[PDB]
């Protein structure tokens, strides 16, 4: 979720995840990704 996500050093992002980021679970009740 968004906490895990940011707390693990993640971001909540709606599309692509950006360079040196890759999907690691997600935010916003399953709608964003968390680029970790």
């Amino acid at each position: 979720d968004h906490y895990n996500c940011v707390s693990s050093g993640g971001a909540c992002l709606y599309s692509a995840c950006p360079i040196f980021t890759k999907i690691q679970g997600t935010c916003y009740r399953g709608k964003a990704k968390c680029c970790k």
